[PDB]
């Protein structure tokens, strides 16, 4: 009855839920396009939507619902398994059914993420630009204490050209790129400097809308691994700071080529929260 997606048992993520850990009293922001609260494999906490139009607790689009399921799918007898089943989940809608926003959208979710005192943003979007406000508002939750988590960019790679977004560029920010089920880097996930960590984005199935499950490909898919991962080791270290637990996962993840299309690797969760 439940199914465990790859991604999972490929981050070791439940080596450590294994160990007792699942993200309890951790609190974890997912910045999109909102989220089917009453999905039955998902519990959500409570939220915002900077949207016009749009309340936080549905999700017209699809994407935020998937993106949270990654994070947070309840463990039971049903559906799917968060990489941090426990964690406390808040939605903030600040992507349209489109799946699109603006900067100031953004910076609206971003700012209210800090301020009602989230452990962990995901973001799972991204632009060809930043914005001064954007930039201030991430290096401000980061230096708050949160750790902000985005998507690379489906960008693909060109001779030698960067090809991360932003927020993902910023260095406050995590840039997560994608493997798929061979921890092979796929052809989407953008590449550059800035890329931090790979986490599982190919073929990956997650909460769906409306009660259901589908499987989506993407950079939005690699960065809730990471988020809950972060979730993960606050559950288990509630002492780390937000750079130390960055710290953890680029440090002990899983060599795989170059640092320009792998960052430092594939997370693993388990040597991560030692
Ligand atoms: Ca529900
Ligand atoms: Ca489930
Ligand atoms: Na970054």
């Amino acid at each position: 009855a439940q199914t465990v997606p790859y991604g999972i048992p490929l981050i070791k993520a439940d080596k450590v839920q294994a160990q007792g850990f699942k993200g309890a009293n951790v609190k974890v922001a997912v910045l999109d396009t909102g989220i089917q609260a009453s999905h039955p494999d998902l519990n959500v906490v409570g939220g915002a939507s900077f949207v016009a139009g749009e309340a936080y607790n549905t999700d017209g689009n699809g994407h935020g619902t998937h993106v949270a399921g990654t994070v947070a799918a309840l463990d039971n007898t049903t559906g799917v398994l968060g990489v941090a089943p426990s964690v406390s989940l808040y939605a903030v809608k600040v992507l349209n059914s489109s799946g699109s926003g603006s900067y100031s959208g953004i910076v609206s979710g971003i700012e209210w993420a800090t301020t009602n005192g989230m452990d962990v943003i995901n973001m799972s979007l991204g632009g060809a630009s930043g914005s001064t406000a954007m930039k201030q508002a991430v290096d401000n939750a980061y230096a708050r204490g949160v750790v902000v988590v985005a998507a690379a960019g489906n960008s693909g790679n060109s001779g030698s050209t960067n090809t991360i977004g932003y927020p993902a560029k910023y260095d406050s920010v995590i840039a997560v790129g994608a493997v798929d089920s061979n921890s092979n880097r796929a052809s989407f996930s953008s590449v550059g400097a800035e890329l931090e960590v790979m986490a599982p984005g190919a073929g990956v199935y997650s909460t769906y809308p409306t009660n259901t499950y589908a499987t989506l490909n993407g950079t939005s898919m690699a960065s809730p691994h990471v988020a809950g991962a972060a979730a993960l080791i606050l559950s288990k270290h509630p002492n780390l700071s937000a750079s130390q637990v960055r710290n953890r996962l680029s440090s002990t993840a899983t060599y795989l080529g170059s640092s320009f299309y792998y960052g430092k690797g594939l997370i693993n969760v388990e040597a991560a929260a030692q």
